[PDB]
C-alpha cells in the first residue's frame, strides 16, 4: 500500500541557480549537495534537484499542464507572490479557480504554483458547483 | 513561508486509463472524476489528473530525470513491485542509486518510483556511501 509522496525530483540544467531558487528565493531548507544534485525539504516535502544534461530550459507554451503546487497560508500569499515578482519570476497562468493560486516558473521552466486550500476545501466547493460531468465517490 | 506540497498535477492524454492506473493498479483513493480530470489521494498527497490535449505519451529515453516517488513500507515493497512487473508495467531504471526503489512508468510515461525510506534515512545512508562531492548541512 502506498502511503504518500516520498519525494519529488526535478531535473535541472544548472545546479547552482536551481539551488539558489529553491533555497534562497523560495526558502526551502538545503540538507545536502553533491556534484550532481541536492536534497532540500519544504515542510514534509523531500525535494531532490538532479543535474541532468537532458533537461531543456522549456518555455511554458511547450510543456504540458503537469505542475507542482506548494502550500502557503492566505496571510502569507500576497507577500510571497510579490517576492517572486520582484525577483522577475515568470508567471505561466492566471488564477481562475477557488483558493488563491500564483502560477510561476522555475529556472528550467518547471511549472510551479503557490496554492491556499486543501483537497477537502476543493471538494466542498465542487459539491456546490460541480464541474461538467462530475461524479463523487 | 512554504510548508509542503499542496498538490501534484499530472497532465494525462486519456483520462480513463490514467484513473484506472492510479486508482485500480496503484491503490490510490479516487474522490471525484469529471469530463476533464480526477482528484485522488495517496495518504496525505492530493493528486490531480488533468486531461490535456498537449500531453504526449513519452518514452523514458526522451524525457529528463524528473520523477515522482511514492512511499511504501519495507514489508510491502517487493510484492508491490513484483505485481507491477507481472502486470506488464513498463520501467525506466534498474540501478538502485538512491536506496530501495522500483522505477516504473505511468500510461503517458510519467516517471514514477516506489521508495522505502525517509529523507533522514537517505541522508544517514549517504554519510556511509556518499555521492561524489557530497556535503551535509
Ligand atoms: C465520471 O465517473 C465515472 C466513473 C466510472 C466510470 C465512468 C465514469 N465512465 C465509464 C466507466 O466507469
Ligand atoms: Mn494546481
Ligand atoms: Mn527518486
Amino acid at each position: 500500500m502506498l502511503s504518500g509522496l516520498n519525494h519529488l525530483t526535478l531535473a535541472v540544467s544548472q545546479l547552482a541557480p536551481s539551488v539558489a531558487f529553491y533555497q534562497q528565493l523560495l526558502g526551502m531548507t538545503l540538507h545536502a549537495r553533491w556534484d550532481s544534485g541536492a536534497y532540500l525539504s519544504c515542510g514534509d516535502l523531500w525535494l531532490c534537484l538532479s543535474l541532468d544534461p537532458q533537461r531543456r530550459v522549456t518555455p511554458p507554451e511547450e510543456s504540458d499542464y503537469t505542475h507542482y503546487a506548494f502550500s502557503i497560508s492566505e496571510a502569507d500569499f500576497a507577500s510571497f507572490a510579490a517576492r517572486l515578482e520582484a525577483a522577475g519570476v515568470a508567471v505561466w497562468k492566471l488564477n481562475r479557480s477557488e483558493g488563491a493560486s500564483h502560477y510561476f516558473l522555475d529556472p528550467d521552466g518547471h511549472k510551479l504554483e503557490l496554492h491556499v486550500g486543501s483537497l477537502a476545501q476543493r471538494l466542498a466547493a465542487c459539491r456546490e458547483q460541480p464541474y461538467k460531468g462530475m461524479v463523487f465517490f
